[PDB]
């Protein structure tokens, strides 16, 4: 694997688990060791090969009871302070998945793990606006579970991660308002962090304990999808290594059942989480999912709701005067309120008047013709301007985003709305001479190359149209074309 | 075709056009008369066969210009009191599809198209609410067009349509409340009705007019897509017959690019609406489905903020209250103001509280225990209960529609709303005793039959949950599993 490959990797079967603990594999009901890892011997005071071996003969009747009983769904059981016939105590991770029965070994802490959680939930359940829920959530996270760094990553619409948050060591260098590209997290990583909540790493530099055998019999690998020793890529760990982070906790933020994001924990040190304070932790996760999903939606709702006022206020003005067109020419710049643009424009009667970041005058009769030809009386937006208009390029930096919206069912007029090129609107917040040691595979895996890779496959490009903003240009286009047949 | 073959029937390619105009389809670039409808010559005053003959022959070279310089998309171009080289006077409707130019003829009327549009638009566009608009439409498109019935059919998830307004003649039967399964419109039909803004039937019980060739070299047969003079369904035409209906206008409500539903006028006489008339008509059309897209939009809106408004209610309250099941066993009543339901109950603690309709109390813990079981902690709902468990048919005339809310993450207590059986909520206006001649494909094209089909299509089956149905109760999972965490 490197760096041609690893965006086909297949990390659900590495062959190998994490050295905090040890797994053994067995048949979908529990009767045969079918897989063990290297480790399992030293950990649970175990001679030779335990493959072969009967589940009872390995763990002892009394556990294997127990563990068959649990597993009554793909979700993890979790069962902490079990004792080994030996003596030995364990908090056990069992789940069942490929009709193979899966069961992680963790030396074990005792904590009440509902009680740490409930602490953190009412801290954050009284937030009123996603940025309030944001900004608390890492400093949270941070003086509870004792991260060096906690990030909350949210992922855009082409796939790319921004930092929205950050609660740091003061020493550390800040990733605040940085962009990663897609491939920083490519699909099948975004897959396994649908289907698992949280996820360590607890040493990047850390030997990695190998499954034996590694390939069956049928020449099937064992898919550790859904378990937490489950062995990291090469790749990110070489990436991990050259920020300094040692050790990492990861939670996925699941917003209407898809990936809104992560929240990223990083330590400069190596560091286990114990499986109570775990359980606290993937708790937190759902719950900040849930809340962030309701202010998501309040937002919305709010967001139309002031469009709809704003409209009802402009009928309700248009009804008064005669002219309709001396009207919009006073009132346009006033619908840059509805949906946030860095310039808006009017184009009624082969007349333009411009307001904000808008293209030059010569440039818009060109954009004028264009967007009669391919809106056909409905809205049109593009975050690519010169994609569409390659000679657009040449005012990026002002207007690379546009929407149009058509405001006459019989002549060709628009209301234009222009967003600069998303790089003009960072309020990057990190250091720009902070170097970064390298690996094998080179200064790729930097979070300085990694920037400089975004900002490559973003040039000439602005900030997406939101479907929020596609609907209210809607309803502004239904409004406008409604009171302009009425004046007719 | 008949009754068995009806769903799959070519009605796009009839190879036959209306009595009411003739019909010129030409070459890609209005050069060569490829096919003509056989009235071409009764009408235009032309001798024999016109296929072959060049356009400037048949037409003559002032008119031909006319054409191809209008003909600059499939949206048919409209262009009323056009002269042939004769001196007759026609309104011309000419469109371009699969790369064919098909050009029809209209004896032409003397009216003002946007005049008439703009009267009617001006009633409906101040109209405050769905109900508002719809009622006042029927009634002002009958008062303004003439037409003997006008209905507005709305569109099921199922397909199935519902006549939720109606302005008629006093001596005509109403079909107020009364739904009509998805088959009565085949999935071909509700495509050109996606194509094509409204429809024309001048005569149910006319003679159609052939096109010459039906199938040209190549095997190819004339599209009538775009074409407002295409001919009937035969089994359609018998519908309308066997009703008594002799004219038909019809007219597509698109909101949010979807078939919502038809403005559907009929007449007891033959009956053809001019040129002028259709544009007019065919404009309202538009207007009326941006203002009930603005409408239902708004309607949404005030349905999920009542909802989350109920809810910081209910939070406000749990906050005071020390006990959270006693404060839900008083208040769950209440939770049937977010959601439409015919009753709603609280399983908390294995115990039952019901209110309206619910099913019977020994029913509950089989039906709990069956949430339990598939719920998996999310929103889980059903319009058809006994489709899900066989027994629950024993009391569908009470509840054979149920949406549960888990209210807990740890327990699994729940919140079920129910619906009656839809057919026990039937405002049905109209004659049962009320009988219809049929024809030779006998009573299953009657409005009676119909009627009696969707009602066995629908036994046992509640109005399904909408999309801010299952929005509200995913508000309302979180806001109740976040306080019951709170309360642990
Ligand atoms: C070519 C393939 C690459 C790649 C693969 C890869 N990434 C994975 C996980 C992952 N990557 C990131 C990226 C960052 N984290 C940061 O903090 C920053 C910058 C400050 C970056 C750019 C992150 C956050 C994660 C964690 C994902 C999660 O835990 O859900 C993985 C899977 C790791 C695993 O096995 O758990 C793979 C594979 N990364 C590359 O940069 C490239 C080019
Ligand atoms: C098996 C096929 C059948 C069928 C086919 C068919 N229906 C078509 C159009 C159409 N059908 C209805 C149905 C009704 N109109 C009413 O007023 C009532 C009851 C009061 C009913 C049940 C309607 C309204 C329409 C008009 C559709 C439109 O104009 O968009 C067509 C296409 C007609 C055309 O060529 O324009 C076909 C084909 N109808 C059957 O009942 C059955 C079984």
């Amino acid at each position: 694997v490197d760096l041609t490959n690893c965006d086909r990797e297949p990390i659900h079967i590495p062959g190998y688990i994490q050295p905090h603990g040890c797994l053994i594999a067995c048949d979908n009901a529990m009767r045969m060791v079918l897989r063990h890892s290297e480790n399992c011997g030293e950990l649970l005071g175990l001679e030779g090969d335990l493959n072969g071996r009967t589940a009872e003969d390995v763990l002892g009747k009394r556990l294997v009871h127990d563990l068959r009983n649990a597993l009554t769904t793909t979700r993890p059981a979790m069962l902490p302070a079990m004792e080994t016939s030996d003596g030995r105590s364990f908090d056990i991770s069992l789940h069942r998945y490929k009709s193979t029965t899966i069961i992680e070994f963790e030396p074990s802490s005792d904590t009440q793990p509902l009680g740490t959680a409930r602490k953190m939930v009412d801290r954050i359940r009284e937030a009123d606006s996603v940025e309030s829920l944001i900004s608390r959530t890492t400093r949270l996270v941070k003086a509870t579970l004792g991260y060096d760094r906690v990030l909350i990553y949210r992922f855009e619409e082409d796939g790319a991660g921004k930092v929205v948050s950050e609660a740091k060591q003061p020493e550390l260098e800040s990733f605040l308002g940085q962009y990663f590209p897609a491939s920083d997290i490519p699909q099948q990583a975004r897959a396994l962090y649908l289907k698992n909540t949280l996820r360590i790493i607890s040493d990047a530099s850390g030997t990695p304990i190998p499954v034996l055998p590694a390939v069956d019999v049928s020449g099937e690998p064992l898919d550790l999808s859904y378990a937490h020793l489950r062995n990291f890529s090469p790749i990110h760990c070489e990436y991990l290594r050259n920020m300094g982070v040692a050790a990492s906790m990861s939670i996925s933020v699941i917003v209407d059942d898809a990936l809104w994001g992560l929240i990223v924990c990083h330590h400069c040190s190596p560091r286990v989480l114990s499986m109570p304070v775990r359980i606290a932790a993937a708790m937190f996760g759902e719950f900040f999912s849930m809340f962030l999903q309701v202010l998501k939606q309040k937002r919305r709702l709010d967001t139309i709701n002031h469009a709809h006022a704003a409209l009802d206020r402009f009928l309700r003005l248009a009804a008064h005067r005669a002219n309709l067109e001396e009207l919009l020419v006073d009132s346009f710049q006033d619908f840059a309120r509805l949906i946030p643009c860095d310039g808006v424009g009017l184009w009624v009667g082969n007349n333009w008047h411009g307001h904000g970041a808008t293209p030059p005058h010569d440039a818009i009769p060109r954009l004028a013709r264009f967007v009669a030809s391919v809106s056909e009386g409905r809205v049109w937006a593009t975050h690519a301007l010169s994609q569409a208009i390659p000679e657009a390029e040449i005012y990026a930096d002002t207007a690379a985003g546009m929407l149009a919206i058509p405001i006459s069912q019989v002549k060709s007029d628009y209301l234009l709305f222009f967003r600069k090129e998303i790089v003009q609107n960072l309020n990057w917040a990190g250091n720009p001479e902070k170097s970064y040691e390298t690996g094998p595979m080179g200064d790729r895996l930097t979070p300085r190359k990694s920037f400089a890779i975004w900002k490559e496959s973003v040039r000439l490009q602005a900030q997406p149209w939101s479907e929020a903003d596609r609907e209210i240009a809607e309803t502004a286009r239904i409004a406008l074309v409604g009171v302009a047949f009425h004046h007719s």
